[PDB]
């Protein structure tokens, strides 16, 4: 497909659909897609780092630049993921 642009659009879907349900961002169905999102991320580039994920997770809300845009296809998304992020990275690293 070489699109590398739909398959994280897939992503805000899969979070957002845990939206609906409101379910806890530490969900293991959730937090596990954080590591499927982790994966995802680390694949296109990069390897292991945690502490990378944790980095997007300021863009998330931090530099109204970045967090304009992504939240603009969802409102509150964007601190949803943030809480999102750090509960999958403190259950392996706090």
């Amino acid at each position: 497909w070489q699109r590398i642009q739909d398959e994280a659009d897939e992503l805000t879907r899969r979070f957002v659909a845990l939206m609906d349900a409101g379910e806890p961002a530490d969900s293991e169905g959730a937090m596990d897609a954080a590591e499927d999102h982790r994966q995802g991320i680390a694949r296109n580039h990069y390897d292991c780092g945690y502490e990378m994920h944790t980095c997007l997770g300021e863009m998330y809300v931090s530099d109204e630049r970045f967090t304009r845009n992504i939240d603009a296809a969802k409102p509150g998304l964007a601190a949803y993921m943030r809480d999102a992020i750090l509960a999958n990275a403190v259950r392996h690293t706090p």
